[PDB]
């Protein structure tokens, strides 16, 4: 090598017959839970290409699908998954430039979740291999909009919020009174049994919120006095739950319900409970108004 540097001869082979895709998902709150879900990727020849000796509509790949996986586990790691397309049993009959298009699938569509829509312009760039004497893909160009780049799609995943609410009314309303509750969350297929969720209490004065957590399919026990709220934080977008308060009517309360969800019907409830809800993206307020008088 020159002076005090080395000479190294070798070089990376890149495998001109596969291509990666990767796969991000972006969180609306870092704290959410990852879905139990697929996504799948196809790649199709590109049907607008002007052919000549030069040009060509892609060959048509053996699998043209391809997909990452994601689970309950993968929540507090990176989240960036990776697949590939195999071009290794395409036949290419003469150099050329093969033209495709990969795009993200959106079939089964996850709750919460908003798909990238992006398209990618894929160039198989087959060139004629000396030493194999046949023509063989042997590099792969991708793009959007102009610049060539790495594939990759990112879909968001949203979730949303249970704010649980208690008010006393009333001229024989005791508003230093503990009122009894229980929230339970049902597991489905997205997020198993005794995933957690973050709660956070909070209460009138100077504390700063109090943080537990919930499991998935497991009643959750808490208590509120009049102006006091928990919010699972959290929650994510498709569970079915049920919030109900202790029963008081023999203390000589009266037990309202209020389920008001943000851009929603807002419903009323005489009684003690919720009837199961299944949480959308918009964030839920839910207040039990407990009434006393002479």
């Amino acid at each position: 090598g020159p002076g005090s540097a080395t000479t190294v001869h070798g070089e990376t082979v890149v495998n001109g017959a596969k291509l990666t895709v990767t796969k991000n998902l972006d969180l609306v709150n870092s704290n959410a839970l990852i879905p139990n879900t697929d996504f799948t990727f196809k790649i199709e020849p590109d049907t607008t290409v002007n052919e000549d000796g030069n040009k060509f509509k892609g060959v048509a790949l053996n699998t043209p699908m391809t997909k990452v996986t994601y689970t309950n586990s993968d929540k507090g790691g990176s989240n960036t998954k990776t697949a590939e397309f195999d071009f290794s049993e395409v036949t290419f009959e003469k150099p050329g430039v093969y033209y495709y298009k990969v795009t993200a699938e959106k079939i089964d569509k996850v709750p919460g979740v908003s798909y990238d829509t992006t398209s990618y312009t894929v160039q198989v760039h087959v060139l004629w291999n000396e030493e194999q004497q046949k023509p063989v893909a042997t590099y792969i160009v991708g793009y959007k909009e102009g610049s060539k780049v790495p594939i990759q799609f990112k879909n968001s995943l949203d979730s949303t919020t249970l704010t649980v609410k208690k008010k006393v009314s009333g001229t024989g309303g005791d508003r230093s009174k503990d009122f009894n509750f229980g929230l339970t969350l049902k597991a489905n297929q997205y997020y198993k049994a005794s995933e957690k969720v973050m709660i956070e209490k909070t209460t009138k004065g100077g504390q700063a919120p109090v943080q537990t957590e919930a499991s998935i399919d497991q009643l959750y026990h808490f208590t509120l006095k009049d102006g006091e709220s928990i919010k699972v934080t959290n929650l994510p977008v498709g569970v079915d739950y049920v919030v109900t308060e202790d029963d008081y009517k023999s203390e000589k309360y009266t037990t309202n319900v209020e389920v008001s969800p943000q851009d929603g019907a807002v419903k009323n409830i005489a009684g003690n409970s919720t009837e199961q809800e299944t949480s959308t993206d918009k964030d839920m307020t839910i207040t039990f108004t407990n009434k006393k008088v002479f």
